[PDB]
């Protein structure tokens, strides 16, 4: 019906009957009404940009006739148009406005079809179509090259030139080089601040390229001429200018610290070594000192890239040291200033001025943080005297009051707590000693909630930075903690929260020192502690508590000897103790109490305290655990009748009540400490003996004959724990386990890949730690029932969730191991006869599922050990195995003709031990296989591009480790 074309240009609904067409029914035309469409469309769009008045207020409908034109040249060109290219050279000397919308075209066409996407052009693909379509990418070039030399109209430059930034990265680099056009750029159309802005696109984008040195540098000076002559001084005042700008400066003040930082990355060492250049050096080094001041996000973390790369260059290459130094001089400056907030600090300004506990944890934050860290770090190393100076008198200057502010005092704490690890241990001495009684005095002269606040978090805050100074010095410490134990009476529940995590961070290094009867004291530390604990958590919030008590439980565990230990966890724990017996007695006595708010939130707050110490202490908190243990099941059967109740009595929609949270939030707490003390016991034969048999009794049938909405998942993850201890010598206690939660639990989850999505992930890792340590289990299941666990195993490695699909693969390769290993016997061919080729075919199928991103390696290495399985047994049937994977390929691959079939089959097949070398066969057959038909084929590569930063990451932190001040405290053992 499309025929009615060409007429009605030589118009709304007309262009999108021929877009109809393009792409549904272009393939199917002659070669005669394919030359005739793209002809008429040609034509008909230069008319229209002949006429002024249709250029000008019409550009809306070019446009789209130009997206018409390029779905053209998608399917024609180059192999059934070879003159495209001529015919638009042809036609743009001819008219400017044609000229324009030609460039226009190149761009829109390049958009399309070429840099669709780009940097990912380092590959084999890009480069056959760069080198074989070279000569016309020549003509691009020589055409926007002709256009720029003799062009006059600025949005016809401003078209050439956006369409020469699209084709760089295509045009053979000689015409880039040998051609004036860098000249060409860096001066003229630098000079023009209507094409400012993309010129020096342009520029960064050649510093990107395949690579000439004496023109690299040549344009390098040009640029820095033309911006200190015709936009702004290296003096000038950026952060200033950028605030006070308007959207296109501020774009070319980014465009600018990108050129810069690029080009500098690349071609630093060719300033470098002709001594000739230097002041050039320094200069675009001095632009980026005043763009390192501007205060927006991706300028600065654009600034600080590039000085990381700097930096840490110049300290394992000091030679090169003094060059910078006047650069690195200021440059200390400007980050000692900017300081992005650590993790640590959990106080915080808002947008009117109040100083409040941050809601969110932005880990973009954390990226920037760790990078502006290892900045400062290795400039203190660079110069170790210059940093503390700079940090010293400033802080002065804080305490006489000129330059007291939050602010200041802030971005000054937080990049001294910064480099701890820079300095040698005395020297370091000296620097935290006259910082502390600083900071210290700062908090006796600045009064008022607020103040307050913001100094106790910068002292917290640094103190909890320097462990090795407090560990040295038993005086500073003991003063640290009796401060933070006086900021957690402060009513700010930030300062609290950061009270009791600065008190844990220094316990974790320095608990030797409370343990033990220092000179000059009456105790241990501990046992002041313990006693005023009542006083000293008064105001905390019950989380906070639970901290302070976990802050002691690890001190307590420094005592070696069983007696004292005890007495001090005994004592430790009076206070929930008390709580804990009182509260048996009253529930068990009222049941209904239960149905109590506050009731309810004692219990499982006393759970909570047991859980945080037992987190703690480890295997030595058993005395406690065994104290509350037979009560506590006791009080968890009794919340499960509770519960029951509610549901039976209300409906399904009880569990959504708070009286049911309520009494979950005990149920789980309970798994919780179990599972908690389960992990770390040493006493593993007690743990079976005493422990396991009335934790399964309480907690599995419960679980079993509840309504799905109130089956805690907490469950699976404390039997995780306990099968992954002792589940090899509890054989019946794991047959209980699987029996109460493996058929329920598959129920919930088999229908959807996402309703109960932390029953899913923690039953999955159940099965794991079963089908691992008591295998024995899967066969005292009814044959329904392990027919059951390989369904489930499969719907598993279907799931997109790594959390769930990685034990899938898991437990698929350690049932197939254990089948490989028992040889000939009857369960394992009933596992060829009724399993073996479901795994076959549903691994090949996840695996070659191109909207399935995840887990190639690990599928490809489970279809390896599946095709051994049977060609490594002589007596299999092996013909067979082929047959079937004959039809499943022709079945997913409907497309291939016989042959090729037959290729891949026998490639998949001739060897199935060495798993890099079947990877790669399977990649290459489903790369070329993917290819005819478009599918996506970077998920077969992103295992190992993940591994290989993985690796590059744990080698960056080993190099890390050597330099003091890199890791910070918390990160070593410790």
């Amino acid at each position: 019906a499309w025929q009615k074309a060409d007429q009605i240009l030589q118009k709304f609904i007309a262009l999108s009957i021929l877009d109809k067409l393009i792409t549904r029914k272009w393939k199917l035309l002659p070669n005669d009404h394919r030359i005739g469409i793209r002809n008429f469309v040609v034509g008909m769009i230069i008319s229209m940009c002949q006429d002024d008045e249709v250029f000008k207020t019409q550009k809306n409908l070019i446009n789209k006739s130009d997206l018409t034109l390029v779905q053209i040249l998608k399917q024609e060109w180059p192999q059934n148009w070879p003159e495209f290219i001529p015919e638009l050279i042809g036609s743009s000397s001819s008219s400017v406005n044609v000229c324009e919308n030609n460039m226009i075209v190149l761009k829109l066409l390049s958009e399309e079809v070429f840099d669709f996407s780009a940097e990912q052009m380092t590959q084999a693909k890009a480069l056959h179509l760069k080198n074989s379509m070279s000569k016309e990418f020549e003509q691009i070039f020589k055409l926007c090259f002709q256009v720029l030399e003799q062009g006059s109209s600025s949005s016809l430059i401003v078209a050439t030139l956006e369409s020469l930034l699209r084709y760089l990265h295509w045009i053979p680099y000689r015409y880039i080089y040998e051609t004036n056009i860098l000249e060409l750029l860096s001066t003229k159309f630098m000079t023009s601040p209507d094409t400012r802005a993309i010129t020096l696109k342009c520029l960064t984008e050649v510093s990107n390229l395949k690579i000439i040195k004496r023109q690299t540098v040549l344009f390098f000076q040009n640029t820095l001429q033309q911006i200190a002559t015709s936009v702004m001084p290296v003096t000038a005042d950026l952060k200033a200018t950028y605030a006070n700008a308007n959207g296109n400066d501020q774009s070319f003040l980014q465009d600018l610290a990108m050129f810069l930082t690029t080009y500098l990355a690349r071609n630093r060492a060719l300033l470098e070594s002709d001594e000739s250049l230097r002041e050039l050096l320094l200069n675009a080094h001095q632009y980026l000192i005043q763009l390192s001041k501007i205060e927006e996000r991706e300028l600065f973390k654009t600034t600080l890239d590039y000085w990381h790369n700097l930096v840490a260059d110049l300290f394992y290459e000091p030679l090169k040291k003094h060059i910078y130094e006047e650069i690195c001089s200021q440059l200390r400056l400007v980050i000692i200033e900017n300081m992005v907030r650590p993790e640590e600090v959990l106080v915080v300004e808002n947008d009117e001025g109040e100083i409040v506990r941050e809601f969110v944890k932005e880990s973009d934050t954390i990226q920037l943080y760790k990078s502006e860290r290892e900045v400062l770090v290795y400039l203190t190393h660079l110069n170790v005297i210059d940093t503390e100076e700079i940090m010293i008198s400033k802080l002065a200057r804080q305490i006489d009051g000129s330059e007291w502010s939050w602010h200041n005092i802030n971005t000054l704490s937080w990049a001294i707590g910064s480099i701890s690890g820079t300095m040698s241990e005395d020297t370091e001495k000296r620097f935290v000693v006259t910082v502390i009684k600083d900071l210290l005095d700062l908090t006796v002269k600045k009064r008022g909630k607020d103040n307050k606040a913001v100094v106790a978090s910068d002292i917290m805050y640094v103190v909890g930075q320097y462990p090795r100074f407090l560990k040295a010095h038993w005086n500073f410490l003991r003063t640290v903690i009796l401060k933070l134990f006086e900021f957690m009476h402060e009513t700010h529940e930030g300062v609290q929260d950061m009270a009791c995590d600065t008190f844990i961070k220094i316990v974790q290094k320095c608990k030797y020192h409370f343990v033990i009867q220092q000179p000059r004291e009456s105790e241990p530390f501990i046992q002041t502690i313990i006693r005023d604990i009542q006083k000293t958590t008064a105001d905390l919030q019950p989380q906070q508590v639970h901290t302070f008590y976990k802050a002691c439980g690890i001190i307590i565990s420094e005592e070696r000897s069983v007696a004292e230990r005890n007495r001090l966890l005994s004592d430790l724990m009076q206070l929930p103790n008390m709580a804990w017996d009182t509260i048996v007695e009253q529930s068990t006595a009222n049941p209904t109490l239960l149905l109590d708010s506050e009731t309810v939130k004692i219990i499982a707050n006393i759970i909570k305290t047991n859980v945080a110490v037992c987190t703690s202490m480890g295997a030595d908190f058993y005395p406690q655990l065994g104290h509350i243990y037979y009560n506590m099941l006791q009080l968890y059967r009794a919340v499960s009748s509770m519960i029951s109740a509610q549901v039976a009595a209300e409906g399904l929609i009880a569990t959504k009540t708070p009286k049911v949270r309520g009494l979950r939030t005990i149920k789980k707490e309970i798994l919780k400490l179990v599972e908690t003390y389960i992990s770390k016991a040493r006493n593993l034969d007690d743990v079976v003996k005493v422990l396991v048999e009335p934790l399964l009794n309480a907690v599995l049938e419960d679980y079993m004959n509840n309504v799905p909405d109130a089956r805690d998942a907490e469950v699976l993850n404390c039997m995780t724990t306990v099968v992954e201890k002792v589940g090899h010598m509890i054989p019946q206690g794991v047959i209980l386990i699987l029996q109460s939660v493996f058929e329920c639990t598959l129920d919930m989850i088999n229908k959807d890949f996402t309703e109960y999505p932390e029953h899913r992930v923690e039953f999955y890792k159940l099965l794991k730690v079963i089908n691992e340590k008591s295998f024995a289990a899967f066969l005292e299941l009814p044959p329904a029932a392990f027919k059951l666990f390989v369904d489930a195993i499969c719907w598993a490695f279907k799931h997109n969730n790594r959390d769930v699909e990685v034990n899938g693969l898991q437990i698929a390769l350690d049932l197939v191991k254990n089948i490989e290993r028992m040889g000939n016997v009857p369960f394992a061919n009933e596992f060829h006869k009724n399993y073996f080729f479901i795994f076959v075919s549903e691994t090949f199928f996840v695996l070659t599922d191109s909207d399935h991103k995840s887990g190639f390696s690990k599928q490809a290495l489970l279809l390896m050990k599946l095709i051994s399985l049977v060609y490594d047994n002589k007596t299999s049937n092996q013909v067979y195995l082929s047959q079937y994977l004959a039809n499943m390929l022709s079945n997913a691959f409907p497309h291939l003709t016989s042959e090729q079939i037959a290729s891949f089959l026998s490639a998949l097949t001739k060897q199935y031990k060495d798993l890099v070398v079947f990877k790669g066969t399977l990649r290459d057959f489903l790369v070329q296989i993917k290819e005819v038909g478009g599918d996506p084929t970077d998920y077969l590569f992103a295992e190992d591009k993940e591994n290989a930063l993985m690796e590059q990451n744990r080698l960056e932190r080993e190099k890390a480790a050597k330099i003091g001040g890199l890791l910070k405290p918390s990160e070593l053992d410790d």
